[PDB]
């Protein structure tokens, strides 16, 4: 068995937020079926193809295990499809512009009338509340929104934006929580309920730690770990701190064997609190264990540049890998910055299901990512991504629609 | 009613990644017990303190609605205790270092025996194959083996972290997922499992897009979207893009009046592709409309930084504000770079439970970030977060022990 066995999901979304959430509700066992515009689909099998004419890797990487059906929801058939639909769902997910769903007539207070123990997801850019909520969001709007471009980069530099999807699979994330959530609470209410979730909290929710800061910051003026403290200055707002610790212990980017020609020629290294000792042992400063100038965070912080500068003599002078295999030793949490090459070639990441090689039509094998969380009672299967409108018959025709109903739909550009 | 109504959760966690996660079951309505080192407890309580004496915002922030025990589990007593405490749980979950809850006799192993029905959850660094399995990690350790610090940043910098916790909180957050859909696992079989989450993992599901990118590199040599195209060159890994669109539209940080002296005077401006003859009347150049230069994506691109130059003659006289209000008026994806200063103020965020302020005993008021997901059948009621130890007497009581036992545990220290 799997958790979700028997759930049934309308997935009505497209790129990344929405199709990421329902990915996932279809590893753990749910049929999902794609809703997608007839003749057109989710924009991202067309995004950055590396094939011509087939389903682009945008697509296949968040799009495994779905089932696909066209559907125009704007004709007059469509739209009793998609009530049909609705009504043998236990799930509907939905991610377009503001104000989308409902001009289509399915409003929250419609998709209830319809079925009473329906969930319905829906992500958007920002809350209902927000001056900003009609505002059409991508990744990196969030994440100007939310709070993570003005705290990361260098205090010397621009806000920048994080590779990492802090706006659109994370925010799928947070709605699957909600969804999962969702349906823990119909076992004992027997009803469905809207769960709503905006890019710009999902981005906040990860920038927890920046809020403290910020509160930090409004009491005192400083914020002793910053790079700025205590021979910089503060101003009103929690500054960027390039390299530095954030949420974990005090560490830094360091120079490894290679960084003139490779970028990704370094290591994270942290100067854990209670780890001193062994620090001051594995680079070879036994004199600085007592001193008082190295023994305390507080001590080292306004040197602290000097300490990784005296590390990166070191580590300028191995391999990264050699680096940490040597450092781990001393119980140093380190680790290298790992490319996106060497991600997708690392053994032990096929060997947890973390990378994982599918194989699609066509296109033949590609790699995603799995999912990233292990059960010890069941494995998802992970396969390929559905091709546009395979499944508009089979879905059809489960709903109890006629072979001459279907051919109907289809001269009324309704499929 | 709530959705956890009725779930009991043991909380044996540190720090931010298992934190954050049992803070949101708590809100979900989950009874969460944080078990905690006597005469110490979480080691966030003392962490970064504004307030002498008291526990820091590190810790309020991240234990909101939880009962704290004060237990030694290396002790007799303390053994039985956790024991009687598993076999009334649903939910055991750590983050101690690798093997840590091993050794003092709590492996998986042994926690189902004890009660078969329970959901155990664990958070490590790296997963069990890695080669990692043993090494500490923090939330900057993970980003660099996730794949996020070798892909944020600029192409002539180093790698750079996130301010987002995208190895901590976004851990949890992973967690939080896996027991949820165990939970609901439960219902089908009748009995508990093992789920686990690696902070790597973590951040390499936030950095699948970078995944999708390092394979079209694979395949053809060039990345058609990045700013090394076509004037720069690539190598065999996925570069830094700086501010470049990511898994949205092109688009890039731009400089907004009192950008000079205010780090955050910015906005993110999108040019999404169907949108550029409304982008191109936005900033008064109706020329650029149907120019073969400029109309398509593939034609801006190897110009794009001229285009961003010219959108920067404008927004350089405007506040980011006002710059925003007047070019979402032409369907534009954009938003200000927003500090923790405004988030931290920002009436909306009050108004949707996003940013929420809460009153600790002692301290008084402190903002913390809400429950991000909001739900039409349910509102958390977001309280303190426990004095150490505060519910010891109560957690016991419950479990059967006399005030005779009691006193033994604290003579014992136990407690
Ligand atoms: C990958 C990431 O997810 S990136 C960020 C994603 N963003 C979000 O999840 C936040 C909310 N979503 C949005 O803001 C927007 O969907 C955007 C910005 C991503 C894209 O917006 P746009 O491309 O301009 O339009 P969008 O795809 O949402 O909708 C286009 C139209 O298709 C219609 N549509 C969607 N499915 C169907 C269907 N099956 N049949 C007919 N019409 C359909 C919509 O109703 C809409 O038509 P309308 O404007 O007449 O009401
Ligand atoms: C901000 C951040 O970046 S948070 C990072 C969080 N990391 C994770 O979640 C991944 C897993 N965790 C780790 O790698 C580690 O816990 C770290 C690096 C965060 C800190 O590690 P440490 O220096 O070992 O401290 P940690 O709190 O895990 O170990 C505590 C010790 O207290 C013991 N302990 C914990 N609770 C109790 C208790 N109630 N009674 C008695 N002992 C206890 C542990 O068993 C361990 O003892 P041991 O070394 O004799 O086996």
């Amino acid at each position: 068995s799997t958790p979700l066995q028997g759930i049934k999901v309308l997935d009505f979304t497209g790129v990344q937020s929405g199709p990421s959430c329902t990915q996932m509700l279809a590893w753990f066992g749910a049929d999902v079926i794609k809703i997608e515009r007839p003749g057109v689909g989710d924009v991202t099998r067309h995004q950055l193809r590396d094939i011509p004419d087939i389903d682009a890797l945008y697509f296949t990487m968040l799009n495994s295990n779905k089932r696909s059906i066209e559907l125009n929801t704007k004709t007059a058939e469509g739209k009793e499809v998609m009530e049909k639909l609705i009504r043998e769902a236990d799930i509907l997910v939905e991610n377009f512009h503001p104000g989308a769903i409902d001009h289509m007539g399915f409003t929250w207070e419609h998709i209830q009338e319809i079925n009473p123990r329906l969930i319905f997801g829906s992500i958007k850019g920002f809350d209902e509340c927000s001056p900003y909520v009609n505002v059409k969001a991508y990744e990196n709007v969030a994440q100007a929104a939310g709070g993570a471009a003005s705290t990361t980069g260098f205090w010397d530099g621009p806000p920048l934006v994080s590779a990492a999807a802090l706006g659109d699979s994370n925010t799928g994330m947070h709605l699957l929580i909600g969804l999962l959530a969702a349906l823990l609470h119909r076992e004992k209410t027997g009803r469905g309920q809207r769960v709503t979730m905006s890019m710009q909290d999902a981005v906040l929710n990860l920038c927890r730690v920046k809020l403290r800061d910020q509160q930090r910051l409004d009491k005192l003026g400083y914020l002793e770990e910053y790079p700025q403290y205590p021979n910089g200055t503060f101003g009103d707002a929690v500054p960027r701190g390039g390299n530095a610790g954030g949420g974990g212990q005090p560490g830094w980017i360091l120079k490894c064997k290679g960084w003139e020609t490779d970028p990704n020629a370094y290591i994270y290294f942290t100067i854990q609190e209670q780890n001193w000792e062994n620090t001051c042992k594995a680079i070879g400063k036994p004199e600085w264990i007592t001193d008082p100038a190295y023994s305390t965070a507080h001590a080292r912080q306004p040197h602290i540049f000097d300490i990784f500068a005296e590390i990166e003599k070191y580590t300028v002078t191995i391999d990264k890998h050699e680096a940490v295999a040597y450092l781990t030793q001393f119980d140093i949490p380190c680790a290298p910055v790992l490319s996106m090459k060497e991600i997708s070639l690392d053994p032990s990441l096929r060997q947890s299901g973390s990378v994982v090689e599918v194989e699609q039509p066509l296109r033949g094998k590609y790699l995603t990512v799995g999912c990233p969380m292990k059960f010890s009672a069941f494995t998802p299967d992970i396969k390929a991504a559905p091709l546009l409108g395979e499944h508009t018959a089979a879905v059809l025709q489960e709903l109890g629609y006629s072979d001459d109903e279907i051919a109907a739909m289809k001269q009324n550009h309704a499929i």
